[PDB]
């Protein structure tokens, strides 16, 4: 498990820090990654920090962000200087399909997913996630993420295929095309909610803009 730390409110240009606290046993994936999301807009990939200790960082934020590490206390850190009223927004950390429950920080390649999709109980879906410089191979990772109101995000697939624990059967993904594809298989209404796609891009994570798929 995961859970994020921040100060809660912030001044504008002056710094933000967070502290995500990792516990438990297992440690799936290959390090830490922060993400946020601004009120009522999308995710945005912030950074990573890998097992070795090496970051990758999100470039059009490069400049103002740092991401360190303390082995000892099992944490990961996020600083981000010169906060702008734009940086207002919900801070997770994230590691593998398995997300932190997100603080709220309030200031004092394109990938394209279908942006809404309705469907019946016991029905199948396929939900989307194009890239516009290419095709999506495995070589792109592809994890789908699902929000279930409000807030909270789950991991559903990553590795393009790999079900996640404790994820129902009827969620399979796939490649269609030059596409990266999550098929429901038999939706229910527990599924309506919102699903966002990421592609690894060699350094760097892209969200979609996710899908909010109805199940009437
Ligand atoms: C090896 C090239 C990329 N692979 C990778 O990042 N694997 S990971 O640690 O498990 C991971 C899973 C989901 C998210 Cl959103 C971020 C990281």
């Amino acid at each position: 498990q995961l859970k994020e730390s921040g100060p809660g409110l912030v001044a504008p240009s002056q710094s933000l820090s967070i502290t995500c606290t990792v516990s438990g046993l297992s440690l799936p994936g290959y390090g830490v990654n922060w993400v946020r999301q601004p009120p009522g807009k999308g995710l945005e990939w912030l950074g990573m920090i890998w097992d070795d200790g090496r970051t990758d960082y999100n470039s059009a934020l490069k400049s103002r962000l740092s991401i360190s590490k303390d082995n000892s206390k099992s944490q990961v850190f996020l600083k981000m200087n010169s906060l702008q009223t734009d940086d207002t927004a919900r801070y997770y950390c994230v590691r593998n399909v398995y997300w932190g429950q997100g603080t709220l920080v309030t200031v004092s390649a394109v990938v394209t997913q279908e942006s809404a999709l309705t469907t019946s109980p016991g029905e199948t879906v396929t939900l989307t996630c194009r890239s516009s410089t290419g095709a999506v191979t495995t070589s792109n990772y592809a994890n789908w993420v699902q929000e279930k109101p409000d807030h909270l995000f789950s991991g559903l697939i990553s590795g393009t295929n790999n079900r996640a624990p404790g994820v129902p059967a009827r969620f399979s993904g796939s490649l269609i095309g030059d596409t990266a594809a999550l098929t429901i298989t038999g939706a229910q209404t527990e599924d309506e909610a919102i699903y966002f796609c990421a592609l690894w891009y060699s350094n760097h994570w892209v969200f979609g803009g996710g899908s909010k798929l109805t199940v009437l």
